């Protein structure tokens, strides 16, 4: 705080929330730390001063003049030439783009109480005298106009308000108390004394104690806290009176001691310790390569002299620090700069683990991840989850912040970790990792980028020819890579006319837009890599983009002008909502804390796409701007979160709408589950696991022991939840065999929502919208080959081979509570028989008539012929051969699977032998039999020589493929996103393609399809996809992926899924109301309304008892534009409230404004149309579409059939009835609501 | 009907807004100004930025000519957090647009009745009651706790008059007041 240069007297001395500069001729100088300044000066120079503030001749008018002389009609272009000569890269004088003015409609918020209230001239408000002393109407202006261009945070308000209290307390008048009743308080630390008036420049520690008195410190009073009091305000805090008190040497003062280097040359250490008042000085450096240099900061210190790259290509190609290039091909996870040993002298470890991924073809490695590990904190990046941060096992939000080290921030397109130390990190997915590493270490590194000696010949010679030697943990099976050894080299002589421009031609000598980085790097070692990824896929972009945004990338990195080098046709870039592409922006986006990183920033513009108006929140979302989560313990969380700060799940926090952390206390949760850190998350998680096997057509499994042989035809709920749980996932399972044993078409129902499974034959998982091939959110539905595989959120998962075979894996915490066919969990099978009423029935078949699933046709039969078919119970006494046949298969000496040992096969040879003897062999029965038991292995990875052996069970594929018992088809096929388990853990039966090859919902594409892999899911080449609330194209195109422009459903059609696809189509409710001030009713009618006012529509009239909520829409008919009529307003009367929308204004819930595209109320649906329409609907109920010229049309589903009663008449279908309800004429009339009718009762009179 | 000196009954209190005696309507602080001008006016409204528990009440009167063009309260929608209440003199009570008997509690915590005279009283828990009388006459109750937290038609309850007459507007607070929710367009009907 205090410093006295003495030269001229030059004395910066400062108050307790101030920094005060004074010299000999009254420069009076101020800056609070917050974007408040002040400059005085005492009639210095009073003929002229240049300057942006006036030239102090006493005349306002005068001061809009240029530097040059002449006066300046334009007030940017006056501003800007006052600029500091220097180099000016992206400074804009005014926003040359859009600029987001605020809108005029919230203005009465932002100045009522509350919020900028007491800065209005009113006569109640606080420090109302300084009205009189100082006009606010400019600062009246200045207040709204910040915070309605802000986000509407507190902060801005009371720092404007403080700006003028101060400003204003100034010129010496009082100021009584405003934090208080204004609700934005000062935590100042120590004493903190928020006084009122408080005395300048208060007491401090001088160091020589012999100094002048500052004129600035004799005058008025300043507002602010004061901890004076006991400790002395003394080192910019408040000191206890035996304090450092500077170190007094030469008049400088440095409090306490920070091991300031006294010269500028570094050579002495000189720690002044409060102590002895001594220099512990060293005359020692760093030394170890690094030496000493001024820091941004400002103290001088240590700092690496070089610093070298290593970077790891995409296919994979490596190169190494003293500059060797190699490529290899691999997928078990590996080490990545490795210090050989921990270093003796002040340094510490820096080891990175690499992992591969097979993508599309075989030979071809992706990077999968990159883990670091310093300073004892370990934190990991993926490609598979992007510009989001993992540390040690849990995701963390991206501006993370350790204390002088670990930065992690994010850099365009990049995510990057910096420390201390000079090794860097940084990472983008799409396998490029750049690893910069300081000179400053040993000569000696035992890594995958090699020693950097500087000779490029001794790299990898340790590890010996394979540069596999640097291996560690890895996959079981890494190190094998197919039953055919190794396949499919790309070819050396990479013969291609992918040498073209068109494809791998713009990265080396195309001239155009690349030119200009061929002085800079050479770049004919990265254009030889696009090659081979040409190679081995041929012309698809997703394989295509990254070499070449990798070669742009490296480009960038050095100072260059790089032109637009990506098109829409040519390797087109996706980016997430509220985002747009830029080719070179800012390095460093701000973050919740609304400033750029403390690191050098904006040095570089970086290829990536950026948020408009809104500002970056957690490393994704572009959240808008003002809405900041909150900061706890050095972690980041967004607003709404709910966490658990500490661990064991002791208090769930939220986060608070104005960053308050908000925590009450848990109760540990139940003692099924344990508080463990997993999928990034820690909470408490299931522990145990049971399983449900409904092997064969028929025959079911107990969740504990005896198993039910049921013959019942018919559809049966196997497990839903009986006893409901406040807190869970609810889940029903039926299994409604078509006809007489037929495959179950199979429904799952997870979270309200229907996801189908059903359609066995191939894969077709069908939920509401049947093509879905691969899909996500609630539930996940992998095609593990021939068999599907369902997974919730939650753990629970089923697969189906699609031939009537089922496996529940439930290890959800129902231990008890769930019940149905599967049974209770518990030790017997004994309460799994028990029945809801108690009443045991000994006939099976009679157990289930019960537990009956809903859909059944006229009835169901439950039973044989002979009920139990006794004709297979003779014949296998005879026929022991049947038993010989499937048991030799899983005899110990049969070496069909391993699982047999760990699981043992007996149910499923009594299965196989009980299997229809006169169906009985080696026909599909036995086959079937062996595909599920092989099937089910999979739960647990096992060895399984093939089922089926040549010729003795049928099976193929479509084309192009290969037969394998081992086979991971979830990856390595078409879609570029993966919801495997790894494989569910598991290599099975299946098809394989070979050569190129994709695997479309089992088709085999020779690699020219699946570039459109949207979110959702796998869009086919020349297919389209609407989406919900009348999304309506995400359009796929061969020359062009993923161009998904939205648009809206025209008049007179809702999006409502027919013929298992959604999208919209004409319904039958349609009620319009006055095209030519006509209604058209439900039921065909005409009729005028020929008088204005509101008149009720609709409304679901009792008597009935349907769960349909209730509605009541009423339309206000005024003469509006040109007194046509037209609808001007449409009040809709939901259960819990009323719902006004107007078409030029917003809409109101409640009597409130909300933003136009949001969900209100209990399931209400607000949107305007692209047009200008407004669209409401509900779900399962009635929707509304208020056209923009006034034409409103009531659209209600066919289920509703003569229940909704009003003026459009009922959904009978007869016209009589509808026209006139019992009513002679004029039902518009009979049908004025007098609620919102005015009186009008005698006004004449 | 407050307990005053330890003993329940009906007292004066500070909150009083009186909407047309003679069509002029006395603010919360005393004031006078015409309505001139038939349509729904709002009145008051816990308006935000001060953050009390005080629910989000929002009063409307429907200034229309119907007794013999006396400008007379006519309906009194009050827009309560959870619903809409509309009370006529002269018909029954209704909530979300179902009718109700007179004689109930209706919503969250909300009271209405009728007076044995005709006229009709609504009162909130903590909160704004309203007494809209027979004839045609609207009174607003509000508790002296409720003290600059309001702002509406009626103004604030600081005390200051010059405020609360006008709210930093130059004149007709009334039309500025017209909330455009529950007013008919009527825009361009000549044309
Ligand atoms: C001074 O500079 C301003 C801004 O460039 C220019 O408009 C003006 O003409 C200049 N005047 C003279 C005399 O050069
Ligand atoms: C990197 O350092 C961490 C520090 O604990 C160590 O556990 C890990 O094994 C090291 N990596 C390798 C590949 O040795
Ligand atoms: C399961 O068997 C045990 C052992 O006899 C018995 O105590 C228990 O009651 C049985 N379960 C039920 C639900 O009856
Ligand atoms: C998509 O575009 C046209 C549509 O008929 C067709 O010529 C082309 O072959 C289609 N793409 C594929 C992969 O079939
Ligand atoms: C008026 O009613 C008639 C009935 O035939 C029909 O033309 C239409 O539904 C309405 N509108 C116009 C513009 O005629
Ligand atoms: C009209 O305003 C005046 C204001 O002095 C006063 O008489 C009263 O409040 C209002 N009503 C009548 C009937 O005068
Ligand atoms: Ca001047
Ligand atoms: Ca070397
Ligand atoms: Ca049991
Ligand atoms: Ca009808
Ligand atoms: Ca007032």
């Amino acid at each position: 705080l205090p410093v006295y240069l003495a030269g001229g007297r030059i004395s910066v001395i400062n108050g307790g929330s101030k920094a005060v500069l004074e010299t000999d001729f009254g420069l009076q100088v101020t800056y609070d730390w917050n974007w408040r300044v002040d400059v005085t000066l005492p009639s210095s120079y009073h003929g002229a001063v240049c300057g942006l503030c006036g030239n102090m001749d006493k005349n306002h008018q005068n001061d809009q003049v240029f530097p040059n002389g002449t006066m300046a009609p334009s007030i940017p272009t006056w501003g800007g030439s006052w600029q500091v000569p220097g180099w000016d890269p992206l400074c804009w004088h005014e926003c040359q783009g859009s600029c987001p003015t605020c809108p005029e409609d919230r203005v009465e918020e932002y100045e009522g109480p509350g919020f900028c209230g007491p800065l209005a001239p009113g006569t109640g408000s606080p420090f109302t005298s300084c009205h009189a002393h100082v006009p606010p109407e400019s600062f009246f202006k200045g207040c709204v106009l910040d915070v309605c261009l802000g986000g509407g945070s507190k902060d801005i308000l009371c720092q404007a308000l403080a700006a003028y209290a101060a400003a204003c307390q100034a010129a010496g008048i009082k100021i009584e108390d405003w934090r208080t009743q204004a609700g934005c308080e000062i935590t100042c630390p120590d004493n903190s004394h928020y006084e009122l008036c408080g005395p300048p420049c208060p007491a401090s520690c001088p160091p020589p104690a012999r100094h002048t008195a500052p004129t600035v410190c004799d005058g008025p009073c300043v507002e602010g806290c004061q901890c004076d009091e006991g400790f002395v305000l003394s080192a910019d805090q408040c000191v206890p009176l035996d304090g450092g008190c500077g170190c007094w040497v030469n008049g400088t003062y440095y409090e306490a001691g920070t091991e300031f280097w006294a010269d500028t040359t570094c050579s002495k250490r000189c720690h002044c310790g409060p102590g002895g008042d001594s220099l512990v000085c060293k005359p020692a450096s760093c030394g170890l390569g690094e030496e000493c240099a001024l820091l941004p900061s400002g103290e001088i210190g240590c700092q690496p002299t070089s610093i070298t790259e290593c970077q790891a290509w995409g296919d994979p190609h490596y190169t190494t620090l003293d500059g060797h290039r190699f490529d290899f091909q691999g997928t078990c996870e590996y080490l990545l700069s490795a210090p050989c040993h921990e270093p003796p002298t002040g340094t510490e470890y820096f080891n990175v683990t690499v992992a591969n991924e097979h993508r599309g073809s075989q030979a071809v490695s992706y990077t999968r991840s990159v883990t670091l590990q310093i300073y004892g904190l370990s934190l990991t990046l993926s490609a598979q989850w992007p510009r989001k941060l993992q540390v040690n096992g849990e995701f963390v939000a991206l501006p993370f912040h350790l204390d002088q080290k670990l930065s992690v921030y994010i850099s365009g397109a990049d995510v990057v970790v910096n420390t201390a130390s000079g090794v860097s990190l940084a990472f983008d997915g799409d396998s490029f990792v750049r690893l910069r590493v300081p000179a400053a270490y040993a000569g000696t590194l035992c890594g995958l980028c090699g020693n950097y000696n500087k000779n490029p010949n001794d790299d990898l010679t340790a590890v010996g020819g394979k540069p596999e030697g640097w291996k560690v943990g890895g996959a079981p099976g890494c190190d094998q890579c197919e039953p055919e050894p190794c396949p499919k080299p790309c070819t050396p002589e990479e013969q291609e006319p992918f040498r073209g421009p068109d494809a791998c031609g713009i990265i080396t000598a195309p001239e155009g837009p690349l030119a200009p980085c061929h002085s800079l790097v050479p770049p004919t070692q990265y254009f030889e890599a696009c090659l081979l990824d040409a190679c081995q896929v041929q012309g698809h972009p997703g394989g295509l983009c990254p070499a070449i945004a990798t070669y742009v990338a490296a480009c960038q990195a050095a100072g260059a002008q790089l032109g637009e080098w990506r098109k829409p046709d040519f390797c087109p870039l996706q980016c997430p909502a509220h985002s747009h592409y830029q080719l070179c922006g800012d390095s460093c986006p701000v973050s919740c804390p609304s400033l750029s990183a403390p690191v050098g920033c904006e040095t570089i513009c970086r290829e990536g796409c950026v948020c408009d108006a809104g500002f970056v929140l957690s490393g994704d979302t572009c959240v808008p701007v003002g809405q900041c989560g909150c900061l706890y313990q050095g972690r980041y969380y967004v607003l709404g979160a709910t966490f658990y700060p500490g661990p064991e799940c002791e208090r769930l926090c939220e986060c608070g709408p104005d960053g308050q952390v908000t925590c009450q206390e848990g109760a540990d949760c139940e003692p099924y589950e344990e508080c463990r850190i997993e999928n990034g998350v820690q909470a408490c998680h299931p522990t145990g696991c049971g399983h449900c096997l409904a092997n064969g057509g028929l025959h079911y499994v107990t969740l504990d022991g005896r198993v039910y042989d049921l013959h019942g035809s018919c559809s049966y709920v196997l497990a839903s939840v009986c006893h409901p749980k406040p807190g869970d996932e609810e889940f029903s399972i039926v299994l409604e065999k078509n006809s007489a044993g037929d495959p179950q078409r199979v429904v799952v129902t997870v979270a309200g929502q229907v996801v189908g499974l059903a359609r066995g034959p191939q894969v077709t998982v069908d939920g509401e919208v049947v093509t879905l091939p691969v899909a996500t959110g609630h539930v996940s539905v992998t095609a593990e080959g021939r068999n599907i595989v369902l997974q919730t959120n939650k753990g629970m998962k089923v697969l189906f081979d699609g031939d009537a075979h089922i496996l529940m894996s439930i290890p959800s915490s129902f231990r008890g509570r769930l019940c149905g066919l599967c049974g209770n969990f518990n030790g017997n099978w004994s309460d799994d028989f028990v029945l809801p009423s108690g009443a045991v029935a000994p006939n099976v078949e009679a157990f289930g008539t019960a537990w009956r699933a809903p859909g059944s046709s006229l009835g169901c039969g439950e039973g044989c012929g002979p009920q139990g078919c006794p004709v297979c119970l003779a014949e296998e006494t005879q026929a022991y051969e049947k038993n010989d046949a499937c048991g030799k298969i899983r005899d110990p000496h049969g070496p069909f699977a391993a699982c047999h040992k760990v699981l043992s096969p007996l149910e499923y040879f009594r299965q196989c032998v009980y299997d229809m003897c006169a169906h009985k062999g080696d026909k599909a029965y036995l086959c079937r039999s062996l595909a599920a038991y092989t099937a089910a292995c999979q739960a647990a990875g096992a060895a399984v020589k093939p089922w089926r052996t040549d010729s003795v069970c049928p099976l193929q594929c479509p084309a192009h493929s290969h037969y394998s018992i081992c086979t991971r088809s979830c990856q390595g096929s078409c879609a570029a996103l993966s919801g495997l388990t790894g494989c569910t853990t598991r290599c099975f039966e299946g098809c394989e393609c070979d050569d190129h090859f994709l695997l479309s919902h089992g088709v085999c594409i020779p690699a020219q399809d699946c570039g459109c892999v949207h979110n959702g899911q796998y869009m086919p080449v020349n297919s389209s996809l609407m989406s919900s609330d009348c999304s309506e194209r995400c359009f796929c195109s061969p020359n062009n992926g993923l161009t998904c422009h939205e648009a809206g459903c025209p008049s007179g059609h809702v999006c409502e899924i027919q013929a298992g696809v959604r999208e919209c189509q004409a319904a039958r409710g349609l009620c319009s109301i006055s095209v030519g001030a006509n209604l058209t009713t439900f039921d065909g009618a005409h009729n005028a309304i020929s008088s204005p006012g509101v008149y009720e529509l609709s409304s679901r009239c009792p008597g009935l008892q349907k769960n349909v909520p209730w509605y009541r829409v009423l339309a206000d008919v005024q003469p509006c534009h040109n007194n046509d009529k037209i609808v001007s307003k449409v009040h809709i009367f939901f259960q819990d409230g009323l719902v006004t929308v107007i078409p030029s204004k917003g809409a109101w819930v409640n009597g409130l404004r909300v933003d136009l595209p949001a969900t209100v109320l209990t399931s209400v649906s607000v949107r305007r149309m692209p047009d200008g329409s407004m669209l409401v609907h509900q779900k399962a109920g009635v929707t509304v579409w208020l056209g923009k010229d006034g034409l409103l049309d009531v659209m209600v589903g066919d289920d509703l059939a003569a229940m909704l009663c009003g003026a459009c008449g009922n959904f009978d279908g007869d016209q009589t009835n509808d026209a006139y309800g019992s009513q002679g004429k004029t039902p518009i009339e009979k049908w004025r609501a007098q609620d919102f009718s005015p009186c009008s009762n005698t006004r004449t009179r």
